[PDB]
């Protein structure tokens, strides 16, 4: 799918988007690719952080669906009226799609400035879109009126240092493979986990190890609540006890280095001397997580290069700074972009399984690479998940 292949930009702490284009004649904008929600909305009147949004007056094919739709999200919210109006994708499959659309008309907290994106695409199912069910998500429509697979694939690429805007603009951020796999993104096997139940994409994590040492808990810690697959959040996110365990272990791993109590809860920044970063000092993470083969599951592992998020400190500093991108939920688990900018994720709606590979772009030193492998069988399995 060498058309579709690099079709995203983006760095991590901003947004990964692609180009899309709304009404006609066509109306350009950048769509963040979010599988943490099932609504498509795009800006649709000024905003200071939006540099363009979607004018309903100037297509021809809009059609008001005179009905107002609230969005709230773990960070940010809107407020907006639905429609429906053609949709394409210049860099994914060639097709014209009629689609509902949520013009954002009132926002708090939502749209990110310098971040490029002026709108969202919901890649998860009808269940959660608002105002409710009823609502066919984008991908959906897709689907239903086009030979698209049903399923789709996600290559995130960090770069491990940060980006000014005219490089972010003039990178590449990734690869949404739109109805199909792509082999030049991945390196090694793709393991397969089940989506639980089909509203966010969930899935069920068997064990958590920290450089190789078992947190030890209960797996339904794990699973508090929900685990869910977001490319729409920054962080790896915990539920409150496993974060708390995971961060005493992780700061037990790294303790030839002291860092402030601001830095393992996200609230400051670390930083070393150019090129110094000391890596190896900090643990990998393993995520277990179910297999298709019963009694089985499989492991992904990421390293502090995924976890550790850069930050520009400045503009002639001659320091390599980042901001420690694990943090605690109260609402399950949140596989957000740390986690997925390791791996290759595919998300096989056709038959409810979501896939991962150690990605071909994922950041790395010489010594450890993020790591995908399998099978395990001692596993002690579900009541991991939570009811
Ligand atoms: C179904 C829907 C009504 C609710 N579902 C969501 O809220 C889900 N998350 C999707 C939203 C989508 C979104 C919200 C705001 C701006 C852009 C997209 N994402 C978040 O809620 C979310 C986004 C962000 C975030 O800043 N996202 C930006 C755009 C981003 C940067 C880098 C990579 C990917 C995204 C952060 C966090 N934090 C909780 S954190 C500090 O732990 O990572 C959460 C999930 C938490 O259930
Ligand atoms: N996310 C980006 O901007 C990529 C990563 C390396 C340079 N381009």
């Amino acid at each position: 799918f060498v058309e579709m292949v690099d079709n995203l930009r983006g760095k991590s702490g901003q947004g990964y988007y692609v180009e899309m284009t709304v009404g006609s004649p066509p109306q350009t904008l950048n769509i963040l690719v979010d599988t943490g929600s099932s609504n498509f909305a795009v800006g649709a009147a000024p905003h200071p952080f939006l540099h363009r949004y979607y004018q309903r007056q100037l297509s021809s094919t809009y059609r008001d669906l005179r009905k107002g739709v609230y969005v709230p999200y773990t960070q940010g919210k809107w407020e907006g009226e639905l429609g429906t109006d053609l949709v394409s994708i210049p860099h994914g499959p060639n097709v014209t799609v009629r689609a509902n659309i949520a013009a954002i008309t009132e926002s708090d907290k939502f749209f990110i400035n310098g971040s490029n994106w002026e709108g969202i695409l919901g890649l998860a199912y009808a269940e959660i879109a608002r105002p409710d069910d009823s609502l066919e998500p984008f991908f959906d429509s897709l689907v239903k009126q086009t030979h698209v697979p049903n399923l789709f694939s996600l290559q995130l690429c960090g770069a491990g240092f940060p980006l000014n805007q005219s490089e972010v603009l003039a990178s590449v951020g990734g690869s949404m493979i739109i109805g199909g796999i792509d082999h030049s993104l991945y390196t090694g096997s793709l393991w397969y986990t089940p989506i639980r139940r089909e509203w966010y994409y969930e899935v069920i994590i068997v064990r958590v190890e920290i450089n190789g040492q078992d947190l030890k808990m209960d797996c339904k810690e794990y699973n508090y609540d929900k685990s869910i697959v977001d490319s729409g959040t920054t962080n790896l996110r915990l539920p409150k006890k496993v974060f708390e365990a995971a961060v005493k272990s992780i700061k037990a791993a790294s303790s030839t280095e002291k860092f402030p109590d601001g830095f393992w809860l996200g609230e400051q920044l670390v930083c070393w001397q150019a090129g110094t970063t000391p890596w190896n000092i900090f643990p990998v993470i393993s995520l277990y997580l179910m297999g298709e083969v019963t009694n089985q599951s499989f492991r992904i592992t990421i390293l502090p290069q995924q976890y550790l998020r850069p930050v520009e400190d400045v503009a002639t500093s001659q320091d390599d700074c980042y901001k420690f991108a694990i943090s605690q939920s109260s609402t399950g688990t949140v596989m957000g972009a740390v986690i997925m900018e390791g791996f290759y994720v595919v998300f096989d709606r056709a038959r409810k399984r979501i896939g991962f590979a150690v990605s071909a772009c994922h950041v790395h030193d010489e010594f450890r690479t993020a790591a995908v492998e399998g099978p395990f069988v001692t596993l002690d399995m579900e009541d991991c998940g939570y009811n």
